[PDB]
């Protein structure tokens, strides 16, 4: 089953709010910051009672990517002067998620069969459009194959 999928729906839906609202200060931003790092925690503490370190890893990182992505293109379009401190640096020290949900991605379909929900996570942010690397290429073939790929694991 999954508390983990509704914690991850509910990430999404709360963040694509986010964005689709005309007029955050960054009290509200902030705020949501605040509930996405409330949630995580939620999340992995779900996650590790069943699952590996690494599992947990595939499965917060692409989280915390596509929120950074997203608020970070919120925060480049917005009129207001939003403030975002990456999430991905907060708990893991790299801001190169662009790059790293696809080495998880890679890993996920090359290295072994992980857990279901892995492929999950990966594909939800998908069709929810993050782009990290290919975010100028959205026909990449390597992108493409991704997506194709990933879903092929799911039901
Ligand atoms: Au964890
Ligand atoms: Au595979
Ligand atoms: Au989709
Ligand atoms: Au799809
Ligand atoms: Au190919
Ligand atoms: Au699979
Ligand atoms: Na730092």
């Amino acid at each position: 089953d999954f508390k983990e999928i509704e914690i991850i729906l509910d990430i999404i839906k709360t963040t694509r709010e986010i964005i689709e609202d005309n007029d955050n200060d960054n009290e509200k931003i902030s705020y949501h910051r605040n509930n996405i790092r409330k949630s995580i925690f939620f999340l992995q503490e779900e996650l590790l009672e069943k699952y590996s370190e690494t599992v947990c890893k595939y499965i917060v990182f692409p989280l915390l990517a596509y929120v950074d992505e997203k608020l970070m293109l919120l925060r480049e379009k917005s009129a207001s002067n939003i403030s975002w401190s990456l999430l991905q640096l907060e708990y893991y020290d790299r801001k190169d998620g662009g790059e790293y949900v696809f080495e998880i991605t890679d890993n996920i379909l090359s290295e072994n069969i992980y857990p279901q929900i892995c492929y999950q996570t990966i594909s939800l942010i998908l069709h929810n459009d993050f782009y990290g690397k290919y975010y100028d290429n959205i026909y990449n073939h390597s992108f493409l194959a991704y997506k194709k790929e990933i879903d092929k694991h799911i039901e």
